[PDB]
């Protein structure tokens, strides 16, 4: 008999509970959002979801093998006092890939094409036609080449954008230029569309600011460089978004993430022209698909295989 | 040394003037907005580049080889009294598939996402959370597969939508069911989102009706389908979109061509919910484009080789 794989996610409890009437199917489940687990012996606990996790839980659970985060982002986890070293497995929802490509892809043409201005006139009973350059006279510089920022440039390419990539080490992709970390300023000279697909560290905290905007491409083909964030809203300072948007800097703006969500109800972003927001559901996962990568990774680790997107934790994702 | 072009278009007269000073240079053109010209001798004129063309433009000039479209469209030439039986050439600008594809994968993500609702809260303040299938459970059907319609169903599997087209004759595409002309009530009944692609022509116009809207799939994963429109405005019955947007029978459309262009300032279709107008400038060729095609079928035609996108003239496209 298997024992049962300890769940600690702060997400809704009834959605929770429901996901694990089917979950884990051989061995149980112990949620800890049941009051009737509050003295439960973890001693034989293998594996552990979390997401938020109690600062105890290590010490009550000390045999753990695995530890799979509730998230795609492991920062909630990474800074913990008594983290075991075992490995931290993130959440890559497999299927969720190609909806922030959707996405990403769709933002860039709202970007390209006008849409703000078009809606605008609409609105207005307007009959406006606007100039829009092909995509292909626009770069679009992607910062982070990881699973999302692959796919993105991929089909980027195919819609016909110049695209070219920035990530910590510099990746080989056919086609498309890449630049290694120390390249940033290089890379966002070259840039009208930026998009961000980084995960938040102490590096990428506090990174998208008044500075980083004034590097953008200012003599490109849309006049002024676009700004689209999808990664973790900590990485961006939102006042800067707004005095640069204001002052001509930016052009624009997508944004999926904030540094506070839900985004505040009388941040200036909300009414900016040309600033897009969605409420962080760019690509946001179906409730059983953490519980089918979860289980996908405990049959491969009894089989004895490698587990698949194991953080590092030297380099905190 | 050869005769000048005959050109006769009703665009800016001052725009086409302009362009005029640098196309044909080897040749010239005869530009018949022009009052000097008002009883020019065509004797020896070879080609005509034509839109809207004055009807006694074959009379005047008898011993024309080879009449060029200034439009993408021909139903401005097709049907005219005393239509020497030569080559009819259309405007294929070559450079705006890519941008019909761009708009056509922007109308459909937009669609797809949720954007409609998306702006709805933005500008409300209101953070809102929308539900959007992955592109995969959608089936767009593409109508017309030429120059445009295959553009667009590559680029819009690429994203990953399911595919599905429809035209005259049945196409050969590799990972796309299609249809034949006659099988049009089953690619309907497949469609969540309907990509109209057509030429103008007598079969085509008021093609998209109140009829044709209650065919296309109810019970798919859009909840209720949409209508796409960037071919021409004659092709779909306006007042049976408002109606059928308004009864549940279309979750929405977007259009970019009207039955009267502009569309009047009093159309329903300014502020009917999930309805996205663009003022028919998804595809707009630069004003030089047209004179460069003209000038390369020329440079073939006087090398003996075919006139490339003749039209069918018994088929009227
Ligand atoms: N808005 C949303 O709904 C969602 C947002 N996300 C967020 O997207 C992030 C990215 O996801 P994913 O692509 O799967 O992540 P990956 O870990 O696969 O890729 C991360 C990329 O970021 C690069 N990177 C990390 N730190 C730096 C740095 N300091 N300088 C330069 N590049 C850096 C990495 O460089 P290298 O390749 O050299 O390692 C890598 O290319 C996630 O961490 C998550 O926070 C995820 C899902 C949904
Ligand atoms: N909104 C805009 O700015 C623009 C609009 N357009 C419009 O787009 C139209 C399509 O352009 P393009 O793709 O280049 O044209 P093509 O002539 O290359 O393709 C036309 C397609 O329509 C199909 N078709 C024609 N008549 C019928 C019919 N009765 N039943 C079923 N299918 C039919 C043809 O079938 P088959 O393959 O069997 O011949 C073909 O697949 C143009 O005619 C033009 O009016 C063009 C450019 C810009
Ligand atoms: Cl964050
Ligand atoms: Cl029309």
């Amino acid at each position: 008999v298997r024992p049962p794989v300890l769940v600690d996610i702060k997400f809704n409890p009834e959605g929770v509970d429901r996901v694990l009437k089917t979950a884990f199917a051989d061995r149980g489940s112990i949620n800890l959002a049941d009051p009737a687990n509050r003295e439960r012996d973890f001693s034989e606990t293998e594996y552990a979801l979390l997401w938020k996790p109690d600062a105890d839980l290590f010490r009550r659970a000390p045999n753990l093998k695995v530890i799979f985060s509730g998230g795609a982002g492991v920062d909630h986890i990474i800074g913990m006092a008594g983290l075991p070293d075992i490995p931290i497995v993130r959440f890559v929802d497999r299927s969720l890939t190609t909806r922030m490509s959707e996405w990403v892809v769709m933002q860039c043409l709202m970007h390209l094409r006008g849409q703000y201005g078009h809606d605008s006139h609409q609105r207005r009973r307007e009959w406006a036609k606007l100039i829009a350059p092909e995509a292909a006279e626009v770069t679009v510089g992607v910062m982070g080449l990881g699973i999302l920022g692959q796919d993105a440039v991929a089909k980027l390419k195919v819609m016909g954008f110049n695209v070219i990539g920035w990530s910590r080490t510099r990746k080989t992709i056919e086609g498309v230029e890449t630049f290694d970390a120390g390249e940033l300023d290089r890379f966002l000279a070259k840039t009208d569309i930026l998009v961000g697909l980084l995960p938040l560290t102490p590096e990428t905290t506090g990174f998208y600011d008044s500075e980083l905007f004034k590097k953008l491409r200012r003599d490109g083909a849309l006049g002024q460089p676009v700004f689209i964030n999808a990664g973790r809203g900590k990485s961006q300072i939102e006042t800067d978004i707004v005095s640069a948007v204001r002052e001509g800097t930016l052009g624009g703006a997508s944004l999926d993430v904030f540094e506070v969500e839900p985004l505040a109800t009388d941040s200036p972003l909300w009414e900016l022209e040309n600033v897009f927001i969605t409420p962080h559901d760019a690509a946001v996962s179906e409730e059983n698909a953490l519980f089918r990568h979860v289980e996908m990774q405990i049959a491969r680790f009894e089989r004895g295989e490698p587990l698949q997107f194991v953080i590092d934790r030297a380099a905190g994702y």
